[PDB]
RNA sequence: GCAAGAUCCUGGUAUGCUGGGGAGCCUGAAAAGGCUACCUAGCAAGACCCCUUCGUGGGGUCGCAUUCUUCACCCCCUCGCGCGAGGGGGUU
DNA sequence: AGCTTGGTGTATACCAGGATCTTGC
DNA sequence: TACACCAAGCT
C-alpha cells in the first residue's frame, strides 16, 4: 500500500519531547503535511525528583541484591571458620546488646585467661567485625589494605576529638573500645550520624574504614596472643571482598574482527603499534617536499623505541641521532600541540611503557619472583605479550596459567596501563606484520590484511540498536517508530532534517543549575533595572545593565589608572576585539577610565601595558584571585571560580587568541548517535542526505517566515506584555519539525549568521540567493500550517507503558495490626484482613453468596459475637484468637513477614453497567502488587484482562458501586486506561465542568487530556494534552515574584497546574463522544483492532471476546 | 597523542524499615508499655538450575532496563540442521 | 451526601574505579 | 516529583 511521494523528515529533539513531521514536497516547495505529532516522553527517568533513570534504579537494586547475597555467603564462610576454631558466633537473640562491644573492648584492653570465655569473646568480636567492617577501596587487595597506615588518619582525628570531648584516655583507642565505652558510659548515644533527622552529637562523625577494624583485630590478636596463621585466616575471612570486574559484552567489538574483543593499553601490541604508527606518520623533508621515511630509518627508530626502559628518547633526539639528518626542522607530521622553540619536540616520544613498568617492578622484586623474571626474559615475545594480556585484562568477569596463591600475588596487585584502544589484539598483530616489513601505513595495511576497500569506514549503528543513554534511547525509539511507519506509508524520505535544542549530556544537573542561575539572572537584573529607572532611564538596553553590574561589583574603579569614575565615565572595554577572534561576552568587558581605555590599541591587554610605564600586571589578577563572593549578584558560586579563572586566563595572554569560529554541525552525543543511525537507515534505504542542525535555528526560520504559534492555535495571551512562548503549546514541536523540513545547511548557516548579528547588539534581513529562494519556495507553508492546525491534525501523544514490570510495592515495611475473631468488626478492619483464606471466610460470614466484600469503611458490620468460630481449611480460629490485619485501610500486601503499601497503579480497568442511554462507570485500579500476588507476573498472561481474585487490594479497595454491580453481573470490562492515555472529548469538550475547571475552559477550551493518575476509587487525574506543565510552573514562579506580569488567563493556568483536573470518573465518562485515543507512531489514531492497542469509546465498547 | 564530562557497570559502606532481642532511662511498680541507642535475620513478590540422602533441607543464577503486556505477523544478532533466547517494527 | 479542594507521605545517601561514547584542543 | 490517600469544606 506504499505510494512513493517526495517527502522530507523533520525531527525536533528536546529533553522531554520530540516533534516529528513528514512533509510531502512538489517542486522544492511544501505541498502536504502528511503527519505532524509531538511525543511527550519521560527521558527514561524513573525517579522524578532525584533525576535517576529507570536503568540506574534497576542497576542499583540489582547490585544491592548481589551485595546482600555475597555478604551472606561471606558471613557463612566466617561462621564455618569460627566453628573450625571453636569460637562461638554472636547469637541471634537472648544477649545483652553490648556483648559484642564489651567483648572487643575487653579483648583489646586486657588478656583473657579463661580459655572458654576467651574463645567465646573472640568469636563474638570477629562475627561483629564481619558485620561492621567499614569501607575500603574495592580495587585494593587484602595485602594492599594491610599496608595502609594503622590506624588511619581519619580515625586518629576522630579519636583525638573523642578525648577532647570525654577527657578519658583509652589505650589503644580502637573503635570497639571507644564505642563500647560510650555505650556503657552515655547510654542511648548514636555511633554514626544519621540521614536527615532537639540536638545530639553522635559518637563518631567520619565513615569507618576497613583498616581501622583490621588494626583493632590485630591488636586483639597481639594482646590475646593469637597464632599468625589463624590471624591471617580471620583477616581473609572478615575482609573477603569480591573483585570489581568489568564484565564481557560491555567492551566494544573490533570494527575489523567483530568476534574478537577489544585490546588494552598494557597489551604490548598497542605500544609497538603506537611506535610503528608514530614513526610512519613522520615526513622527512626530501626532494623539496615531504617524503615519508625510508625502511632502514624506520627499522632503526622502531628498534630504538621497543628496547628502552624510560622516557629517554624524545623527538629532538630522534631526528639528529637515529634518522641521521642535519636539521631538526627537516621533519614534519608530529601529532602534538604546536608551540615556539619546538614545544612538541620538548616532550617525549611514545615507547613501550608497559615493558618499562614491568622491567622496573622486576628490578624491585626479582629476588621475590625469580621464576616470573626468568620466564619474562627467556620466553618468547608472543608468550610474554599473551601474559601481559592475561594480567591487564584479568579485571574482566568473562587464570589461564594456573599458578599458586602467592607466586602470582606479587603481580596480581600490579597496576598496569589501562584503557581500550580501538582495535583487537589479533588485528593489532595482523596489521603489525604488514608495517615493519612492507613499510606501509595503517591506511594501507588495513586494506591489505582484512581486504577492505578504500572507502571502507567503521560500520554505523542501526536504528534498532540502543545507546544506553535514557534520553537518547527514548528519542531514538520514538524516531525509529515514526520513520518505520512513514517508510511503510509513503516510502523512504527524500531527505532527513534534524535539530537538537540543548538539554543533553548533563544528568539534568545543569537543569537545576540553569533554573537557579536564571533565578539570579532575573533577580539581580531587577536591582540595576529599578535603580536606573529611579535615575531616569527611559530606553532600556542590556548594555546599561551590563555596565551597571560592572560598576556594582568593581565599585567604579579604573584599577590601573586610579582616578575614581562615575556612570558617565564608564567606557565599556572589550578586552578581546572581534578583529582578533572574539565575541560579545560579559567576560570580555572591563570598566575603564578613558586613559586606561583607548591605549590598548587592539594589542593583547595587560601585555602592552606592562611593556610601558605607569601600569603593570601581577597585582590586580591576585586581587581577582582573592575575590570574596557576594551573596546578592548575577554570578553564582559555581560560575564564580570559572569566571575568575577565565578572566585571569584571558588577561595573561601573550599571543593571539583565534578565531571568529561558528558551530560546525556536530557537538553532542545524541546528535552524533542519531546522525549515525539515520545515515545507516539512509544508506540502507536510499535517503539522499541527512543533516542534524542546532538551536535556535527553527525559531528564526519561523520568525523570518512569520509563523506564530498563537496565530496557529488561537491561544490566549498568558503574559501582559508580548504573547506566550512557543513552549506553552506542545504542538509547537511538530510545528518546528514541519518548518525544519524546509531548510538546508546553507540557509541554516545564513540564519545562524542573522542570529549572531541580531543578538550582537539589528534588525537586519538576511541577503543571499539561497535564502531568497528558500523564502519564496516555502511562502505557502504557513497557509498549510493554518489548514493543519484548524483541522485538529497536529497530535500530542504520550507513549504507553504496558509491561507489568517495575516496583511491585513500596519499600517501607509496616507492623501488622491484630484483631480478635469475636469482636465487633467494622468495614475497614474486614478490608484489612491480611490472610486471603481468613478474608474469604469473613466474607462468607458477612455475605455467604457474595464473591466480593461490599462494606462501608465506617459501618459496623459485625457485633461482638463471643461464640464465633472461623472454620479454615487446616485449622479452626477461636473467638479469642488473633487475626493479622494490615495497619492502614489502603492497598497493601504481605512481603517477608511484613506489610507494604501497593505502588502506583499499573492500569485501571473500565467497568460499565446499566442502561445504554445512561450507564454508570467505575475504575478497577490495578497495581503491580495485585498481579504479583495474583500469580499473573508470569510469561503468557494478558495483565489488562485476566481476572483478579477478590482478596487482591484492587478488589478490596474498589468502589462500592463497582463491587455491587460486579456481584449483580451487569458490569463488564470494556477497556483499560494507563497513565499516559489520551482522552478526546470531541468538539463538545468538557460539558460537565464545575468549579475552577469551568473558568479554565473559558480561556483554554481543551478537548484532549492525558491520564496521569488514579487518586482514589472514584477519581481519575487528568492534565491538558496541549499545555505544558513546565511553562505553567515558570508562570507560577513569575506570579510568586514578578508584579502583574501575567494576564487573567495566566492566573487561571497557574492556579490550575500542577494538580490539574482531579475528576470524578462518572463525570468524565458520562461525556458522550468521549474517546480513548491510542495513536500510531505518526500520530494517527489506531481504530482497527489488531495486535496493538486501539482507540475505543467507553460508551460504545463491547465486552471482550 | 591529551585535559576532562555524561551514561551505565562492578565492588562495597553507613543509616533506615520490619521480625526476633535488650544496655540505660521513664511510666507500672504486680504486670508489661514507651523512648534513646545497639545486637541479630531479611530487605522487592518470586521464577529457573543442581542435589540424592524420592525428600528434609541445602548450594548457583535471574528478578524495578530496553514505555504498543500477552497473543499473532515481519525483519535482524548468536547458537542450533525448523527453534531456544535476545532486539526491532507494525501504516487507520 | 457527593463533588471540589487542600495538605501530605513516599528508602537515602555516599565511596572508588572500569567500559561505551562525547568533547576540543 | 507527583501520585495515592487522608480528611475538611461547599453546595
Ligand atoms: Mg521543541
Amino acid at each position: 500500500g506504499t505510494v512513493p511521494v517526495t517527502w522530507r523528515l523533520g525531527v525536533d529533539v528536546g529533553e522531554r519531547s520530540i516533534g516529528l513531521a513528514a512533509v510531502s514536497y512538489e517542486e522544492d516547495k511544501p505541498k502536504e503535511i502528511l503527519a505532524a505529532v509531538s511525543w511527550i516522553h519521560d527521558g527514561g527517568v524513573g525517579d522524578e525528583r532525584s533525576g535517576a533513570s529507570r536503568l540506574a534504579l534497576r542497576g542499583m537494586a540489582r547490585r544491592a541484591r548481589r551485595l546482600r547475597r555475597f555478604r551472606r555467603a561471606r558471613l557463612r564462610d566466617l561462621d564455618m571458620l569460627l566453628s573450625e576454631l571453636g569460637w562461638t558466633p554472636l547469637p541471634d537473640k537472648n544477649v545483652s546488646p553490648v556483648d559484642a562491644w564489651l567483648a572487643r573492648k575487653r579483648l583489646a584492653e586486657e588478656y583473657v585467661v579463661d580459655e572458654t570465655e576467651r574463645r567465646r569473646l573472640l568469636g563474638y568480636a570477629v562475627s561483629h567485625m564481619a558485620r561492621h567492617r567499614g569501607w575500603r577501596n574495592p580495587w585494593t587487595t587484602i595485602k594492599d589494605l594491610k599496608n595502609l597506615p594503622q590506624p588511619s588518619d581519619s580515625w586518629e582525628r576522630t579519636r583525638e576529638s573523642l578525648e577532647a570531648r570525654y577527657s578519658v584516655s583509652l589505650e589503644p583507642g580502637t573503635v570497639g573500645q571507644w564505642a563500647g565505652y560510650l555505650l556503657q558510659r552515655a547510654p542511648g548515644i548514636r555511633l554514626n550520624p544519621t540521614q536527615q533527622s532537639l540536638s545530639n552529637a553522635t559518637a563518631f562523625e567520619t565513615r569507618l574504614r576497613q583498616e581501622d577494624v583490621l588494626w583493632e583485630l590485630r591488636c586483639i590478636a597481639d594482646v590475646q596472643g593469637l597464632p599468625e596463621d589463624v590471624v591471617s585466616n580471620v583477616i581473609d575471612a572478615v575482609f573477603c571482598q569480591k573483585r570489581p570486574s568489568v564484565p564481557a559484552e560491555r567492551i566494544g567489538r573490533d570494527p575489523l574482527d567483530p568476534s574478537q574483543l577489544r585490546a588494552s593499553r598494557a597489551c604490548l601490541e598497542f605500544q609497538e603499534y603506537r611506535i610503528v604508527a608514530a614513526v610512519a606518520n613522520l615526513r622527512i623533508r626530501d626532494g623539496s617536499g615531504s617524503r615519508p621515511l625510508s625502511l632502514e630509518e624506520r627499522n632503526a627508530v622502531i628498534e630504538a623505541l621497543l628496547a628502552q626502559t624510560e622516557r629517554s628518547l624524545t623527538w629532538s633526539d630522534i631526528a639528529l641521532e637515529i634518522l641521521k639528518l642535519p636539521n631538526e626542522s627537516d621533519l614534519t607530521s608530529v601529532p602534538e600541540e604546536d608551540g615556539p622553540s619546538s614545544l612538541a619536540y620538548s616532550q617525549f616520544a611514545p615507547f613501550d611503557e608497559t615493558s618499562a613498568r614491568i622491567a622496573e617492578f622486576i628490578a624491585k622484586n626479582r629476588r621475590k619472583i625469580p621464576t616470573f623474571a626468568q620466564w619474562w626474559q627467556e620466553q618468547d615475545r608472543t608468550s610474554r605479550s599473551d601474559l601481559v594480556a592475561a594480567l591487564a585484562d584479568n579485571s574482566i568477569a568473562g587464570l589461564l596459567v594456573h599458578l599458586p596463591d602467592a607466586e602470582l600475588e606479587a603481580l596480581e596487585g600490579l597496576a598496569l596501563p589501562s584503557g581500550r584502544v580501538a582495535y583487537s589484539r589479533l588485528t593489532l598483530s595482523g596489521l603489525t606484520r604488514v608495517m615493519r616489513d612492507d613499510g606501509v601505513d595503517v591506511h594501507n595495511a588495513r586494506k591489505t590484511c582484512f581486504g577492505v576497500d578504500d572507502n571502507w569506514r567503521p560500520p554505523l549503528p542501526a536504528l534498532h540498536e540502543a545507546t544506553g543513554h535514557p534520553v537518547v534511547d527514548r528519542n531514538l525509539a520514538i524516531l525509529r517508530k515514526f520513520l518505520s511507519s512513514a517508510t511503510m506509508r509513503w516510502g523512504p524520505p527524500q531527505s532527513i532534517v534534524v535539530e537538537l535544542a540543548r538539554g543533553a549530556s548533563e544528568s539534568r544537573e545543569r537543569q537545576a543549575e540553569e533554573e537557579a542561575a536564571r533565578r539570579a539572572h532575573r533577580k539581580a537584573n531587577d536591582r540595576i533595572r529599578a535603580e536606573l529607572r529611579a535615575s531616569g532611564l527611559s530606553d532600556p538596553s542590556p548594555a546599561d545593565l551590563v555596565r551597571a553590574r560592572l560598576l556594582e561589583l568593581y565599585d567604579c574603579h579604573c584599577m590601573y589608572c586610579g582616578a575614581p569614575i562615575s556612570w558617565e565615565n564608564s567606557e565599556l572595554d572589550h578586552i578581546v576585539p572581534r578583529t582578533d577572534g572574539g565575541s560579545n561576552r560579559h567576560e570580555n568587558l572591563a570598566i575603564t577610565c578613558g586613559a586606561c581605555n583607548k591605549e590598548k590599541g587592539r594589542r593583547p591587554f595587560a601585555s602592552w601595558a606592562e611593556t610601558s610605564n605607569r601600569v603593570q600586571l601581577r597585582d590586580v589578577i591576585d586581587r581577582v584571585q582573592k575575590l570574596k563572593y557576594s551573596g546578592n549578584m548575577y554570578w553564582t558560586r559555581d560560575e564564580f571560580s570559572r569566571y575568575k579563572k577565565s578572566v585571569v586566563a584571558r588577561l595573561k595572554r601573550r599571543t593571539s587568541d583565534p578565531e571568529v569560529i561558528q558551530s560546525i554541525e556536530s557537538t553532542g552525543y545524541a546528535a552524533v548517535a542519531l546522525r549515525d543511525r539515520l545515515l545507516s537507515y539512509g544508506e540502507k534505504n536510499g535517503v539522499a542526505q541527512v543533516a542534524v542542525f542546532r538551536g535556535g535555528v527553527t525559531a528564526e526560520a519561523r520568525r523570518w517566515l512569520d509563523i506564530s504559534i498563537e496565530r496557529l492555535f488561537s491561544r490566549v495571551a498568558i503574559f501582559a506584555q508580548s504573547t506566550s512562548t512557543k513552549r506553552l503549546d506542545r504542538r509547537h514541536h511538530a510545528v518546528d519539525a514541519v518548518v525544519l523540513t524546509t531548510l538546508t545547511p546553507g540557509v541554516a548557516k545564513t540564519l545562524a549568521d542573522a542570529r549572531s548579528r541580531r543578538v550582537s547588539a539589528s534588525t537586519e534581513e538576511p541577503q543571499s540567493p539561497a535564502y531568497r529562494q528558500w523564502k519564496e519556495s516555502c511562502s505557502g507553508l504557513g497557509d498549510l500550517l493554518i489548514s493543519t492546525a484548524a483541522r485538529d491534525s497536529i497530535a500530542v501523544a504520550a507513549p504507553l507503558r504496558l509491561r507489568p514490570t517495575g516496583a511491585l510495592h513500596e519499600e517501607t515495611l509496616r507492623a501488622f495490626s491484630e484483631h480478635t475473631v469475636g469482636a465487633a468488626w467494622k468495614g475497614a478492619e474486614l478490608r484489612r484482613i491480611v490472610e486471603p483464606e481468613v478474608y474469604a471466610a469473613f466474607l462468607a460470614l458477612t455475605d455467604p453468596g457474595g464473591r466480593f466484600l461490599k462494606v462501608s469503611p465506617s459501618e459496623d458490620v459485625l457485633p461482638a459475637d463471643e461464640n464465633r468460630h472461623i472454620v479454615l481449611s487446616d485449622r479452626v480460629l477461636g473467638p479469642r484468637d488473633r487475626v493479622k490485619l494490615f495497619p492502614d485501610d489502603r492497598g497493601s500486601i504481605r512481603v517477608r513477614g511484613g506489610a507494604a503499601y501497593i505502588a502506583s497503579f499499573h492500569h485501571a480497568r473500565v467497568f460499565r453497567w446499566g442502561s445504554s442511554h445512561s450507564p454508570s462507570f467505575a475504575l478497577l485500579r490495578v497495581s503491580l502488587a495485585d498481579l504479583a500476588v495474583a500469580g499473573l507476573l508470569r510469561d503468557g498472561v494478558d495483565v489488562f484482562t485476566a481476572e483478579l481474585p477478590p482478596w487482591t487490594p484492587a478488589w478490596r479497595y474498589a468502589s462500592i458501586a463497582l463491587v455491587k454491580a460486579v456481584e449483580s453481573g451487569d458490569a463488564k470490562q470494556v477497556g483499560w486506561l494507563v497513565p499516559g492515555d489520551e482522552l478526546d472529548f470531541g468538539p463538545e469538550g468538557v460539558t460537565t465542568a464545575a468549579g475552577d475547571l469551568s473558568m479554565f475552559l473559558k480561556y483554554f477550551p481543551e478537548r484532549h487530556w492525558v491520564v496521569t493518575g488514579f487518586e482514589d476509587d472514584k477519581r481519575i487525574n487528568l492534565k491538558p494534552a496541549f499545555l505544558s506543565a513546565e511553562q505553567a510552573e515558570v508562570l507560577r514562579t513569575e506570579r510568586s515574584d514578578r508584579p502583574d506580569t501575567l494576564t487573567e488567563a495566566g492566573e487561571i493556568l497557574a492556579q490550575f497546574f500542577p494538580r490539574c483536573w482531579r475528576a470524578t470518573v462518572a463525570k468524565v465518562l458520562c461525556h458522550p463522544g468521549l474517546t480513548v485515543i491510542r495513536r500510531t507512531a505518526l500520530g494517527q489514531p489506531r481504530w482497527r483492532r489488531g495486535h496493538l492497542p486501539y482507540s475505543w469509546r467507553p460508551w460504545s465498547a463491547d465486552p471482550w471476546s
